[PDB]
């Protein structure tokens, strides 16, 4: 168990980020109780912490060092963050030409809570996604892969704004770093969901697998041995309820405007289903299905669907969805609930740390 690699992955979902945050508040509290340490943080138990958009914001806030070289935010401080800053991040600009939001508040609160910290300072391996619209390539921010190409040692707020810079919602982000030669290196980044990874769990598994080639602490998964891998992937919920879906017939006359307000939700939903299929296939092939815990909501209803509904009523509903998810079964045939599976996971995390110490 001591040689096992631990990976945490958080999906994007806008305001639906309350759901994995509620899930992480429960898990961090389990670890704090078991280890008799109220200062116990997720970055102390996870080797890799991956996140896209709001999952990336979360990743950055629990990986960035504070004044004590401790993770900046506790898991229980994330739903209050979403409740406090969510209505101001998701406050419409009112402008006719451009995105729904100016991104001014989102950047300001990120700057405020992340400071001048760089990715090389992360307390664990981070995997925060984006897509560069100038190089037309995904740009994945890691603590590793910095030895080669130091121009990726970007500010945590530039990484965090970029991962969440959703086309039509917020404007793309432009920022500069410096290469080894001292010359400028340009970034023109949009949301990580564009880079096809709304669900960054497979990307996070690949980063760990690639690190296993150059790091002895990751050596146990060196030849795809996911038997020696613990993966916690967290979703922001999907929906199949006919009230919130569409027919091919009604969509026959849909213009470019209607599609744009709906494709991100579709690709993000598809990203969840495909990445889960890839990972289940791989873990079930090695007879290690329980090494991969995917905490996801499949029946979002009402306002709970929308990514930018930062009203008090929708935020309270998202908490309720998160708290009901804990009592919901892991599978259709498995009676084991998520709260129970998360206790088993916390125990494994707790036991691996002790042995490594």
């Amino acid at each position: 168990l001591g040689e096992m690699v631990t990976v945490l992955s958080i999906d994007g979902g806008g305001i639906r980020g309350i759901i994995p945050a509620t899930i992480l508040e429960f898990l961090e509290g389990q670890l704090q109780e078991m280890d008799n340490n109220a200062d116990a943080r997720l970055a102390d138990y996870f080797d890799v912490i991956g996140g896209t958009s709001t999952g990336g914001l979360l990743t950055a806030m629990i990986s960035t060092p504070n004044e004590n070289n401790r993770p900046f935010a506790a898991a229980k401080e994330i739903v209050p963050f979403y409740f406090e800053h969510g209505p101001q991040i998701f406050n419409p600009s009112g402008q006719i030409l451009g995105p729904k939001y100016d991104g001014k508040y989102l950047m300001q609160v990120l700057q405020e809570k992340l400071g001048e910290t760089r990715v090389h300072q992360a307390l664990t391996e981070v995997v925060i996604s984006s897509f560069d619209i100038k190089t037309n390539k995904p740009v994945i921010f890691t603590k590793s892969n910095l030895a080669n190409s130091p121009e990726l040692d970007a500010k945590m707020y530039d990484i965090s704004y970029s991962t969440a810079a959703a086309p039509t919602y917020f404007p793309p982000h432009y920022f500069v770093t410096n290469t080894s030669n001292g010359d400028e290196y340009e970034f023109n980044l949009v949301d990580g969901a564009v880079a096809t990874v709304a669900d960054p769990a497979l990307l996070s598994i690949s980063v760990a697998t690639r690190l296993a080639q150059k790091d002895p602490a990751f050596a146990s998964i060196r030849s795809l041995n996911y038997k020696k891998m613990l993966l916690l992937s967290l979703g922001t919920g999907t929906t199949s309820e006919f009230d919130k879906t569409y027919t091919a017939k009604e969509a026959a006359t849909w213009t470019a405007v209607h599609w744009m307000l709906v494709i991100q939700k579709m690709t993000d939903a598809a990203s969840s289903y495909m990445t889960d299929y890839y990972l289940s296939t791989a873990f079930q092939a090695l007879d290690s299905k329980n090494n991969y815990l995917r905490v996801q909501e499949n029946a979002l209803t009402g306002t709970t669907t929308e990514m930018d509904d930062a009203s008090e009523a929708n935020m309270e509903l998202l908490v309720q969805v998160g708290e009901n998810l804990l009592k919901k079964p892991v599978s259709e045939d498995n009676p084991e609930t998520y709260e129970e599976a998360l206790k088993r996971f916390a125990k494994l995390l707790s036991d691996r740390k002790k042995l490594r110490a």
